RNA sequence: UUUGGAGAGUUUGAUCCUGGCUCAGGACGAACGCUGGCGGCGUGCUUAACACAUGCAAGUCGAACGGAAAGGCCCUUUCGGGGG
């Protein structure tokens, strides 16, 4: 169960001496809803070609996002390019609130609550390049305190690791339903 | 130890950056065009601190005093009125 979007489409144009010719581009995002994101980004002369070139290359360019729960970890501030998303968690049911990209690429990956606004760059390439950069700046507490080389309440708040327990809990419960 | 951030269009053969302009919401001590059944609730000179007809918007005490113009009572009557 693989889920795809389209951003945008645009009709790029070659002058030759002869006349113009016409050429088709567009990018697309994929994700299955369970941390998964990838990025695609393919040409071609007709809108079938260039769709068939992005999911394929979505399909090869994959990266895992450490979420915890529903939402997202700790604010990030993520540039890349001219482009630049901010990022924050919010509380359970508040619910998806960004642009567009922002909302398709998020719900690519399958959260449900969180933050976003978008400060430059308004283009669709950009904007997803920067949050996508955003992303690979997130980290996981599991991966700080080893790092870190200490015991792990010793780093993550109260809060966290109930919120923590309480989704394994529930993840536990979900796997022992579907295996009954 | 708790509460909460959305965008879209627009310069170029096609791309990006900065940056301008317009739109999606809420509010009025409101006005205008059209239409217009009833009940309940608030509100009604933001300009000329311009000029004003008119009728009202501050009186009360005889248990303070001198007194009885108009009333009441009792003495009188010619019904003009004479005393307390
Ligand atoms: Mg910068
Ligand atoms: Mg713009
Ligand atoms: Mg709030
Ligand atoms: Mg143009
Ligand atoms: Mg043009
Ligand atoms: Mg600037
Ligand atoms: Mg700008
Ligand atoms: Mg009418
Ligand atoms: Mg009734
Ligand atoms: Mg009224
Ligand atoms: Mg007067
Ligand atoms: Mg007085």
């Amino acid at each position: 169960n693989y889920i795809e979007r389209v951003v945008s489409i645009n009709r790029v144009s070659k002058v030759v001496k002869g006349g113009r010719r016409f050429s088709f581009t567009a990018l697309v995002i994929v994700g299955d809803g369970k941390g998964m994101v990838g990025v695609g980004y393919g040409k071609a002369k007709e809108v079938p070609a260039a769709i068939a070139k992005g999911v394929e290359e979505a399909r090869k360019n994959f990266f895992r996002v450490p979420l915890i729960g529903s939402t997202i970890t700790h604010p990030v501030q993520g540039e890349a390019a001219a482009g630049v998303v901010m990022l924050r968690p919010a509380s359970p049911g508040t619910g998806v609130i960004a642009g567009g990209a922002a909302r398709a690429v998020l719900e690519c990956a399958g959260v449900h609550d969180i933050l976003a606004k978008s400060l430059g760059s308004d283009n669709a390439i950009n904007v997803v390049h920067a949050t996508v950069a955003a992303l690979k700046l997130l980290q996981r507490p599991e991966e700080v305190a080893a790092r870190r080389g200490l015991p792990i309440e010793d780093v993550a708040p109260a809060g966290m690791l109930k919120a923590r327990r309480e989704s394994e809990a529930l993840a536990a419960a979900a796997a022992r339903e579907g295996s009954a």
